[PDB]
């Protein structure tokens, strides 16, 4: 018998006992039910209430049949997709705004042949695999047109209408089974260059001042005369080039884009909210594109129609899974000729893709290029120390680096912005190696593959390279200017040299260990593969001299300058005089100083963000920056004092003097002068603290409808016990990162501390000095020679290709 | 015109264009959607679907409708209570269970019940403020009873009947005010002493093993007889004292909580998994309260009932909230007398609650006990070296620390278990300043509140002894001995005293801060003040020498052994003979693999989590004991050799057999010599590992109905604006902690490496050991001087206790 129950919900407390022996009998459970009166009052307000409609409620619902048909669920997806469609079709009618009434309108009628099609696949009348709503692409007109715009010719349907469609393709390799298309392959053209543009938080000058930069390039291609021996043919030609040119612009997440970037790029009509939040109700997309040819106007001056898709991802995500969605499924779908990636911000000279889509007609061996880059306004706002010493950096490793490894034709890139490849080198293998981590847990890869995190364009560059049956080279384009803007502060500058030197060092390590797939696999000449073997000893010896970089720096600077002064070894003073304890107090003072700076850097590196910090980091810097100059000017003094020789003037030269005989060679001395003074104040700060804190911080990386009571409780338990084994599949996977970092960084430490203390204390200056000179001159030598010879090769082989 | 999207959802790609200029003519979507009939079909078979409901469908309605409730939409909430009453009412028939069956009935009826209630409201009919369901326990027969088992007597409605209800409660202030009871406050019963056991994440062993302890403490407490002189008189006296003591288990989370200990709880008839589900389905409750007064029978012999309240929260907090669940809502609504705290897995002695009730009852101006921690089975495994070590430091701690700051009555407990205080002292300020963190965000409080984490018992018993116009004073009970469970390895216990060690780090500096509130704000008498100040001194020079503990065991370690050994200091052996280098080869020999060691050590502490660095750690420490053997072998032949003095026997007796004097004194001898050598190898890998480690990880620490399309947008841009400020708060928050501890950690580093790189360089070995003799000596005296006078107190007392 139920006990008196009658007023349990309505009282603030009463207690009850419910007897779980025999259940309650029949016929006294129907009379308390039909005793109460008050359930129809409930009822009838609940029905008055949902009488009407509301347009929140239906796109609840909506979300709520695609959370539901994700869970393979189909009886609920069926019926939540049926209320919604409903309820929008009522809501289409209320609605005085025209877009939102016709949008409205044509979501419910997709969403009511949708659940039409899910009955009848559910019935078993239509037999498919994995059923979705179907693939409607909307167009509309751009709420912005300019009537006062010239250009080539434009049909109204291509230049009124804003094209967009929702792609949920989980897997990019399978965009073009799902059905798919793009507006260029729908209206026959075959664009033959394509142009990514990577975008994350960023602000709206820098994507126009990128496009504007882009819209010249088109201009000056367009521009040139036929019949001319240096102009380019076909494609590429003039007075079509736009046609031929694709622009995909992805985002890397709707939470973190900028609002006023999402402004403008609603008012050059790439982008629309009311569209993307009516018609992607449903479907649960993964991406949204939006499909244009914006036309641009700057100032007084008309730009060319620039062809553009504007991908944007719903989640977050890595750069390299922009560039997965960005290759697999537009170069898939398109198939172009060439493929060229750059960041936004990058504003490229008239001249880039033309020199670029030279060489890589002329050449036909090509199979990866890159273009210089360069500070933008360098001499502007000289007196900052940081952006002169990052011109200086660009310039010569641009200058030295780049022109020795092309002579060899093998690049490693240096991370950010404008790289060309051709979409047939890298369409396989490469490819497959270079989106590795996407497809493969970092469980399987191991720490040492996950470690190498964006450093995935040397993967590429050493996969088109060592390519089996075969032989792609890379090419340095001098000519290919592209202007980047690069931090003001130290904090900016020590986040982002965090992340290229664990790119950088953790690649070249895989680089180096896979070296002989170049001989074993690939399918080279004779001659290329003796020449790779010369590069591959070059960089083994390039890279042994990098490891031990600090140790070598302060028994440099500890040997000649402070025990010059102690010892009396500087030339234009003399110290046989003094205390003896003047001479102790300096070396004490240098050692106990670097000592304590560098035990407050790792402790610091190691134990928070750099932002925060900023005044122990200025510090730090200021004190080895004053120390780096007394230091060159105390040797300026000795070199100067001697009255020199055959050995000394030769040892000057290839140490110093190599930069500047090689940006003479090249026309780039001015900027080498303008900034020698700004870099050689930062060596020890670059040195030690990006380092350190690259090492310290190595750390970071990335069905059942009803069921019974029995079934949720297994169901509930299950779950439980999958989160809790994800759980600690996590903390295992970080703990193993963790430990390989710190393995790594007390090797690295240890190493150099080892080192440094034995030349000390079992070698003297005289012993020591003359091996560290040969050892620089060596490597300098070989780097001027490798300028040299990229210099004599890109002015002569023009002259000189007729023969061969 | 609408265009042909007749078939835009079935086909799998379709190309549409939407004229948004005009809207769409009436008269033709009507014809449109009558001319379709599969929508007809589709209905019916979802008409035909949805005729049968579920359970699962049942209870994920009514939990959005808690959901919908919550953010304060009444009409959604009222609609989808109603359509999960009345599923839940259909469903209740189909099910065989009988237990099933009552409880989806009873809950269907409460669910319309409210239903109703709801609706009157809404009316404007009944006027409250934030209506929720009305509150309704469930009692239920007990799955296992044990027919053969023998008791005092038992009421078939207490002893058969297990009680439940969900609390919604979000501030555990208003638990009373919102209509939550009790079974103790209903039934009469006044319980005098609760018991609380915080539990989270642990084995069926650990409290089986709790609750037998407790039923042996129940049954002691009945067994002593009645007109002594040592017994107690009232409530604890005799027969009856299961009547007067609550034990209240509060678990911190179901996600976490063991899937043994469920069961075992389930089989003491505790928990019910069944009842759960069903009953919490629409309350969205905070947390789940069991109550039962369960019978434990152990092998032959029937223990004592306990009358038991099993709180289970639902989401996971930390210890200070379990707390504060207990203290404010029970101690609030069934205000006892005294509280007692305790972990699980502490097992007492049968006589710990009476020495406590004795002390409590007897004294009259104590507020707060802490009883003795022991080592469970210490003499048992006697190979482990850090069990015996963990031994010897809870001997020695508890004697000497503990007697000394019980003579002055001010005792900083140690962390861990078994802490009772009297529910009068500290009902108002310190309670409100012991909850301090959970009612205000750590941005307001600041830095240095937030990292003073799990110290909170520190900052009670300071509030208590400080309380103004009270005096309460804190006792130290000897005889109530609680046996722990102690980490066998160094990783567990690394990690404990990492916690430990923040905790008392900074309730030390918070109560040296604060102790003039002692003299300005409380009421003792001019002796306790005066006490209070000699104390107050010597915790201050206890402090300032814990500070440069490391720099000080450095210092002596390298003067003693090392020079003793390089300048002839040993007296046992003469070392005016050798070659001159293996003299400084053994002292730079000790130099090196001292700081060698120290690198490593803190660059693993702040590198990774301590669990897959074992080896590192194990070798490390391996190194320090065997240093710290041979230290102590060479001081022990040094102290041999030389003939003695008066200076010399003193110094040696009040440093090192202060232990063994204050041992011997409290019988408790025996302890110390089986531990002490396993002590002493340990004393440099507790300082420097834990200390570093601490000090490293610091960081470580915790409404519109319908709307239009307008609004949605609207709704969702302040979503996403809101979410981001929030980001934003956070890592401003977890920027300022790190930067906090960063600066803590750098000022204690440098402060010892500056302290002993001077007294290295500047200092001899003749000039500096006496004054850390003397320092040593003074700190031992005093502790010895406390200890002894805690012994004459608790073996006096009790005979001049009649004139005072
Ligand atoms: O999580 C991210 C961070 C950045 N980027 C984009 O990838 C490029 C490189 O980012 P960043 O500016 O950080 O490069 P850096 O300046 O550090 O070399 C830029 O176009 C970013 O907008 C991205 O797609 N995802
Ligand atoms: O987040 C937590 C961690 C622990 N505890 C409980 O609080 C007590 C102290 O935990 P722990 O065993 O970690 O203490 P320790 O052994 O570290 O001193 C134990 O009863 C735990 O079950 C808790 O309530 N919440
Ligand atoms: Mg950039
Ligand atoms: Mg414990």
């Amino acid at each position: 018998p139920p006990p008196s129950i009658r007023s349990c919900g309505s009282q603030q407390y009463v207690t009850s006992y419910i007897p779980t022996g025999a259940a309650f009998p029949p016929s006294s459970v129907q009379d308390m039910i039909s005793s109460m009166k008050s359930y129809a009052s409930a009822t009838d307000l609940v029905r008055t209430y949902s009488e009407i409609p509301s347009v929140e409620e239906a796109l609840s619902t909506l979300d709520r049949a695609a959370a539901a048909l994700n869970a393979r669920r189909y009886r609920d997806a069926l019926k939540l997709y049926l209320e919604g469609g409903y309820a929008m079709a009522n809501v289409a009618e209320r609605q005085a705004n025209p877009k939102i009434c016709n949008l409205l309108t044509s979501k419910g009628f997709e969403t009511l042949n949708w659940c039409a099609r899910l009955c009848d696949w559910i019935e078993g009348r239509i037999k498919e695999k994995h059923p979705r709503p179907g693939v409607h692409k909307v167009g509309i007109p751009v709420s912005n047109w300019d009537e006062d715009w010239v250009g080539p010719f434009m049909d109204e349907e291509e230049a009124r209408r804003m094209w967009y469609t929702p792609v949920y393709c989980p897997h990019p390799i399978d965009f073009s089974n799902l059905g798919y298309r793009l507006r260029c392959v729908e209206t026959g053209r075959r664009p033959r260059l394509m142009i990514c543009i990577t975008m994350y938080n960023e602000g709206p000058q820098q994507l126009k001042a990128t496009l504007k930069k882009l819209a010249n390039n088109l201009a000056y291609l367009k521009e040139q005369m036929p019949g001319d021996e240096k102009s380019l043919t076909g494609a590429f030609a003039g007075d079509d080039v736009w046609q031929n040119v694709l622009v995909c612009i992805v985002a890397d997440g709707r939470e973190q884009v900028h609002p006023k970037t999402l402004d403008y790029l609603e008012a050059i009509g790439l982008y629309d909210e009311d569209l993307l939040t009516i018609n992607s109700a449903g479907i649960g997309a993964q991406c949204h594109l939006f499909e244009h040819t914006l036309q641009l106007s700057v100032n007084g001056k008309c730009l060319l129609p620039i062809q553009t898709v504007f991908a944007l991802k719903e989640n977050k995500a890595s750069k390299l899974d922009s560039h997965h969605w960005y290759f697999n499924a537009f170069a898939e779908q398109i198939q172009p000729e060439y493929t060229a990636v750059m960041d936004v911000g990058t504003m490229l000279t008239k001249s880039a893709l033309y020199h670029l889509l030279f060489a890589f007609e002329r050449n036909h061996q090509i199979g990866g290029a890159c273009g210089q880059l360069t500070v933008d306004n360098p001499f502007e706002n000289l007196s900052n120390w940081v952006i002169s010493a990052q011109h200086f950096e660009y310039k010569i490793s641009n200058i030295l680096d780049k022109s020795l490894e092309s002579c060899f034709g093998f690049i490693s890139v240096l991370p950010g912005a404008f790289s060309a490849y051709r979409y047939e080198a890298i369409r396989g293998a490469p490819l497959d190696a270079y989106f590795q981590t996407l497809n493969i847990e970092l469980d399987v890869l191991g720490p040492f593959i996950g470690n190498m995190y964006l450093a995935e364009d040397r993967i590429l560059s050493f996969e088109v390279v060592a390519r089996k049956n075969c032989n792609w080279t890379m090419h340095y384009v001098k000519d290919a200017v592209a202007r980047t803007d690069v931090p003001h502060d130290l904090v900016g500058l020590i986040s982002q040299r965090k992340r290229w030197l664990n790119g950088a060092f953790f690649a070249t390590l895989f680089s180096i260990w896979n070296w002989g797939r170049i001989y074993s696999e690939s399918k080279h000449t004779f001659v290329r593969k003796m020449a790779f073997l010369v590069f591959y000893v070059y960089h083994l010896l390039y890279t042994a001299f990098g490891f031990f970089l600090p140790a070598n720096l302060y028994l440099a600077l500890f040997f000649i300058v402070f025990q010059g002064f102690q010892q009396n070894r500087l030339e234009f003073i003399d110290t046989s005089e003094y205390s003896q304890t003047v001479l102790d107090c300096a070396v004490y003072i240098y050692n106990f100083s670097y000592l304590f700076g560098l035990l407050m850097l790792i402790i610091i590196g190691l134990g928070n963000n750099p932002k925060h910090m900023k005044l122990t980091y200025y510090f730090v810097g200021a004190v080895f920056g004053l120390m780096m100059m007394l230091s060159s000017l105390v040797g300026a003094g000795i070199f100067f004092s001697t009255p020199a020789t055959v050995h000394s003037i030769v040892v000057s030269i290839l140490t110093v003097g190599v930069y500047f005989i090689a940006s003479a060679l090249h026309g780039e001395v001015h900027h080498i002068f303008m900034t020698f003074t700004h870099y050689t104040a930062l060596i020890p700060s670059f040195v030690n603290i990006f380092t350190i804190y690259s090492f310290c911080n190595l750390q970071d990386l990335s069905e059942t409808e009803k069921g019974d009571f029995k079934d949720v409780i297994a169901k509930r338990r299950a779950l439980e016990e999958l989160r809790r084994e994800e759980k600690e599949r996590v903390e295992n996977r970080k703990k193993n990162f963790e430990a390989f970092r710190t393995n790594v960084l007390l090797t690295w430490a240890f190493s150099n501390l080892i080192f440094a203390l034995f030349v000390v204390y079992f070698a003297s200056s005289s012993t020591y000095m003359p091996v560290l000179y040969i050892f620089v001159a060596s490597l300098n030598t070989c780097r001027l020679l490798g300028s040299i010879g990229h210099w004599v090769y890109i002015h002569t082989e023009g002259l000189r290709g007729r023969v061969i």
